[PDB]
């Protein structure tokens, strides 16, 4: 996250950290809960991951530190990526990760709600990503959950600056004007969460850009409301 705050314990309990154990273990992406089996990240995340077997998903972290051998965690049962996903910049950046247990929770821990198919129309003034991605390009991955709270940019605006791609309404865009607040490598499939009547929607989940936080180059994230149906379809299978 480039120009964020350390966040508080318990601040963002949906936020995962997703490791992975090939050839050393360390961060690969964010991810969210939303069921307590379900985790749902970005696509993009699992290039060259053969297996599930070499995943850890940790929730209730706030620091990196928290990790070691003796920390527990969630083991993937399956990897679930959308079937029409190619690139991030095409879109259908999301996936689900069946966990081998059931999460508890509380706390530490706990779902994020997906946004209403009715409330697709509603404008979201409080959003905001986070991550323990990079602080700027040349950087490294953070200890702390980093917060940055950014403004959602239209289709229309988002598409102006991104001249070259074609940014479909299955994308959400958010970024200020004159850059400085954004996700950075490492925060993908990471949340970004909008207050809306005192509770939390995963409007969308980090996916692209032109660098971080660059003046006219807004994240592109999966636009969660358009794949509701998609992740019923997978999680709520007879
Ligand atoms: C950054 C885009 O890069 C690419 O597309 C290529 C180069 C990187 C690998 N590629 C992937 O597709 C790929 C495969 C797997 C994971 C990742 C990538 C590339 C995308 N990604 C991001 O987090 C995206 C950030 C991002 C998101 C928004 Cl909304 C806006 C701007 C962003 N960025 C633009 N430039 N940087 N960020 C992951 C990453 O890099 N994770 C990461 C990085 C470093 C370490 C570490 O431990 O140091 C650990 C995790 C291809």
């Amino acid at each position: 996250i480039v120009g964020g705050t350390a966040s508080v314990r318990g601040e963002w309990p949906w936020q995962v950290t997703l490791h992975t154990t090939s050839p050393t273990q360390r961060h690969l992406c964010g991810g969210s809960i939303i069921g307590n089996q379900w985790i749902l990240t970005a696509a993009h995340c699992f290039y060259g991951v053969e297996s599930p077997k070499i995943l850890r998903v940790y929730s209730g972290i706030l620091n990196q530190s928290e990790i070691k051998e003796d920390t527990s965690f969630f083991g993937v049962q399956e990897i679930i990526i959308h079937d029409q996903y190619k690139m991030a910049e095409s879109g259908y950046d999301i996936a689900l990760l069946k966990l081998e247990t059931t999460v508890g929770y509380g706390d530490s821990q706990r779902p994020i709600c997906l946004p209403s198919k009715g409330d697709r129309n509603v404008i979201y003034t409080d959003c905001w990503v986070t991550g323990w991605g990079y602080r700027k390009l040349r950087d490294k991955i953070q200890n702390t959950l980093q917060k940055a709270k950014i403004p959602l940019v239209t289709n229309e605006e988002c598409q102006k600056r991104y001249r070259g791609h074609k940014i479909t309404h299955k994308m959400i865009c958010a970024g200020y004007r004159e850059g400085g607040k954004d996700a950075c490598k490492g925060d993908s499939g990471g949340p970004l969460s909008c207050k809306h009547n005192e509770v939390w929607h995963l409007v969308g989940i980090t996916s692209w850009g032109e660098g971080c936080a660059q003046r006219e180059r807004p994240g592109v994230y999966t636009n969660v409301v358009e794949y509701v149906d998609w992740i019923l379809e997978k999680t709520q299978a007879v």
